[PDB]
């Protein structure tokens, strides 16, 4: 079929590698779009703010046991935390008390089975980058998961060809041909579910809902109220959003994309509010100050998502066996560390974007207990610290003393972006942050043993040659400390 010579080269390459067809049909529609100049840009001009949503904390109704039992849980596990200097799955980092993201995830599942739903179904979406390590970490530590890993747990995401910028042909990189390929973002979950046959298998088995969340978000868990809300309101797709803080910078905001709908009368013309997501990579830099404005776009996507599985299966079947999420065209070199390697486009989607694919879509505001993201080492420090606690059901959430506000941790990006620098900052121990509204570390620093930070603290070293090492036991309150 289609159509340009570049596109055909992509189809051939993909088929030769036995990539499944649903992934092929999806990639190619994106390629067609990109070849017409689509970048995935969503300018401010194209959207508006959303201002009223229901709040989860206002809801009280719980779903029945059959509804809960129809619910599958899936965790995202396919990216690497490269910004924090990681070359393997982020879920493998230790978060609290000598346990990793993966450990807590498994414990949350174990707890649900014991207490809540005996046969609860759990899935991990792995990529080629993360699959072997996840599988090995599991074999050792959660054998009940490892049995059934290949068979039931893992959803393997697609690989799609990186395409050359100049031609839109598939990239050649003879030094490492695997670098000619990448997982096409978390938006790929739908394609992978469908293409694998797993989606149909789940519907056949009688599962009706899927709850999906980021691997780095240990807050996120099944909530019976959400399920009940969905049933009562007949929602096919639901996005959990948090009221946006200062700290929410790596992510997406909820938006409204403007339409008036025809009720078998042309007279009027009330218009449905069609919700959408704008990712950071979708915002033209010119409009970036707007994107950053936490008043204007005050609802931030958690990536806690609810999907009514039959509706999804059907939507896809009828859209040619695909879900037509807006492509995001990233620019990279084929090898990330070689700046001179061929320039590419990497085509990706975001799973949140599916809010636009359903007539019955919405969003609900949720508390921070459901959202403890780790995108940065500063996030990691807070989570590691006493600000965060482990619940009976193995979630990590803020200590009650915090009152739902995470401590604002601002760490000098020069020194604490990479995992190594961060480990250095805390070589002598993680400070108490539970009482700290904001901590700012500027320049090169180390915490001492047993430090306690309260109120608003700035630790500043402008010397930059020697580490300001905080003395053991120091209590810092509403102060600037300096050498
Ligand atoms: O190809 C991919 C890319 C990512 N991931 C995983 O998806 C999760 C989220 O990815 P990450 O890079 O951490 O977050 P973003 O894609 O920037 O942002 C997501 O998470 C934010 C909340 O933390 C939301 O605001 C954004 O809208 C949502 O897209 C993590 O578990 C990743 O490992 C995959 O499985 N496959």
């Amino acid at each position: 079929k289609s159509l340009s010579a570049a596109a055909q080269a992509c189809v051939k390459k993909m088929r030769d590698a036995k990539v499944n067809e649903a992934c092929i049909r999806t990639f190619i529609a994106q390629h067609v779009m990109v070849s017409k100049g689509e970048t995935g840009s969503i300018p401010d001009s194209a959207i508006m703010p959303v201002d009223s949503l229901d709040a989860l904390d206002s809801l009280t109704i719980e779903c029945d046991n059959a509804v809960l039992q129809s619910t599958v849980v899936l965790k995202l596990n396919g990216g690497l935390g490269t910004g924090m200097g990681l070359c393997d799955a982020k879920t493998l980092l230790e978060v609290k008390d000598g346990k990793t993201f993966l450990d807590f995830t498994a414990l949350q599942v174990q707890y649900l089975r014991q207490h809540c739903s005996e046969h609860l179904r759990f899935m991990l979406m792995d990529s080629f980058n993360t699959s072997a390590s996840t599988k090995s970490f599991l074999k050792a530590r959660y054998p009940w998961l490892y049995q059934v890993f290949d068979s039931e747990v893992e959803l393997m995401q697609n690989q799609v060809p990186k395409i050359l910028q100049d031609t839109l042909e598939p990239a050649a990189w003879a030094e490492n041909p695997a670098y000619e390929w990448a997982p096409p973002g978390h938006g790929d979950i739908y394609t992978a579910l469908y293409g694998s046959g797993k989606l149909q298998e789940l519907v056949e088995q009688g599962y009706r809902y899927m709850f999906v969340s980021n691997g780095d978000n240990l807050g996120a868990t099944i909530d019976k109220r959400v399920l009940a809300y969905m049933e009562k309101e007949k929602i096919d797709f639901l996005m959990e959003v948090c009221r946006r803080t200062e700290s929410d910078k790596k992510g997406g905001h909820l938006a409204r994309q403007t339409v008036y709908v025809k009720g078998k009368d042309g007279q009027p013309d009330a218009e449905k509010r069609v919700l959408d997501l704008r990712e950071s990579a979708q915002c033209p830099k010119a409009d970036m100050e707007s994107f950053q404005d936490i008043n204007k776009y005050s609802f931030f996507n958690t990536n806690n998502l609810w999907i009514r599985l039959p509706v999804l299966l059907e939507t896809m079947q009828e859209h040619g066996g695909t879900l037509p999420l807006p492509v995001i065209r990233n620019e990279k070199t084929v090898d990330s560390s070689n700046s001179a390697s061929p320039k590419v486009y990497q085509l990706e989607t975001a799973m949140g974007a599916a809010i636009a694919m359903f007539e019955s879509a919405s969003a609900i505001v949720v508390p921070r207990s459901r959202f403890a993201p780790v995108k940065t080492c500063a996030d990691l420090l807070a989570l590691r610290s006493d600000a965060y606690v482990v619940t009976d059901d193995f979630r990590l959430v803020l200590d009650d003393r915090c009152h739902g506000h995470p401590p604002v941790v601002d760490l000098d990006s020069a020194h604490y972006k990479m995992m190594n620098g961060f480990e250095k900052l805390v070589q002598h121990g993680v400070p108490s942050l539970v009482e700290c509204k904001r901590v700012t570390v500027k320049g090169l620093v180390q915490f001492g043993a047993g430090n306690v930070l309260t109120g608003t603290v700035t630790i500043e070293n402008t010397d930059s040659a020697s580490a300001f090492v905080i003395p053991d036991g120091a209590k810092l309150n509403d102060t600037t400390a300096s050498p």
